[PDB]
């Protein structure tokens, strides 16, 4: 580093290296990327979103967030490689270039900064935010149980010490509310992508009820395609389907909330692996994992642009 070109993508980085990488990239591509602060975390850290845009007014946008669960380190590293990928391929790749010429892409690499900081200094398997429940001494809320979609219903814990704790009311965590507000104010998101690990799954709604979304046929066919493009590189196999049906019942999840707000293409990716290394995926796996998951995400953006 000194430029994102000498930056090392095949290694895990700390919160400071990633935020400093963001400034390097914007500085290197000032007319394509900008850094927006959409909030501050519970402990007072800035929450950043990179906007990639080739111009326009309120262009149709794609939201992608990573690291809402802080111990899932393959997602922040994949986000860093994505962000680089976007500035390299815009101009050279024809379908990506055509997506960016008509749509804006919003990328949040570290959705949960306080827990990420905590996985480096004190506990590598921390999942939740770091908010302090005054009613309790256990710290933190599961941010993927805190959205207003089946909030507080089965599929989440109501105990503060649980690592699935939904929190006291929907959007109690400022890390969640900061996205909700940015995404209601813009008003023109067409796709909402949340990246997690692990298990090799591509999921769409719902997580809290077995009822079918009205557009199941389409999201299913889209998932089918993305999974096939992803598998093209290294043969990695992904399963896909609704959340409740494909990993387990979960309530208050973010993609059920964006899909209920009108954002039709709402999917969550569960990255490598399927359990052998789990959350502590070796660093040798970052690049093959980021390359193949990019082919799946590019498939969804392409469907979004034309349908
Ligand atoms: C809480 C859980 N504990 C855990 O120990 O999971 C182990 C496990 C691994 C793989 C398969 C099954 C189980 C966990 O961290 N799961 C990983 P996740 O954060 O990727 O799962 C998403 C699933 C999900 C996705 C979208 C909406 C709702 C739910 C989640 O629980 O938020
Ligand atoms: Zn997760």
């Amino acid at each position: 580093a000194r430029s994102t070109n000498t930056f090392n993508y095949a290694t895990y980085h700390t919160l400071d290296e990633i935020y400093d990488f963001m400034d390097l990239l914007v500085a290197q591509h000032p007319e394509l990327v900008s850094k927006l602060q959409i909030g501050r975390s519970y402990e007072g850290r800035p929450i950043y979103v990179l906007k990639f845009s080739t111009g326009g007014s309120n262009r149709p946008a794609i939201w992608i967030d990573l690291g809402i669960h802080s111990r899932e380190w393959i997602t922040q590293a994949t986000g860093v490689w994505f962000a680089k990928k976007f500035t390299e391929n815009y101009g050279q790749n024809p379908s990506f270039t055509a997506i960016l010429d008509s749509m804006d892409i919003f990328l949040e690499i570290v959705t949960n900064p306080n827990g990420f900081a905590f996985t480096h200094s004190e506990n590598r398997l921390w999942r939740k935010t770091r908010s302090v429940t005054s009613s309790s001494l256990c710290v933190g809320v599961d941010a993927n149980r805190n959205w207003d979609a089946g909030f507080g219903k089965a599929g989440a814990s109501s105990s503060p010490c649980s690592e699935t704790y939904h929190g006291k009311y929907a959007n109690s965590e400022v890390e969640v509310k900061s996205i909700v507000d940015f995404v209601k104010n813009h008003g023109n998101f067409k796709a909402f992508l949340s990246i997690h690990s692990y298990s090799q799954l591509l999921l769409y709604p719902y997580g809290y009820t077995t009822q079918s979304i009205p557009d199941k046929t389409e999201l299913n066919q889209v998932a089918k395609s993305a999974v096939a493009a992803l598998k093209s590189l290294y043969g990695t196999s992904y399963k896909y389907g609704s959340i409740i049906t494909t990993i387990y019942q979960a309530s208050g999840g973010s993609i059920d909330w964006s899909y209920n707000q009108g954002i039709k293409y709402s999917f969550t990716f569960e990255l490598r692996d399927t359990g052998r290394y789990g959350f502590l995926l070796p660093a040798s796996q970052i690049i093959p994992t980021a390359q193949e998951t990019w082919l799946g995400v590019l498939t969804i953006m392409e469907h979004t642009v034309n349908n």
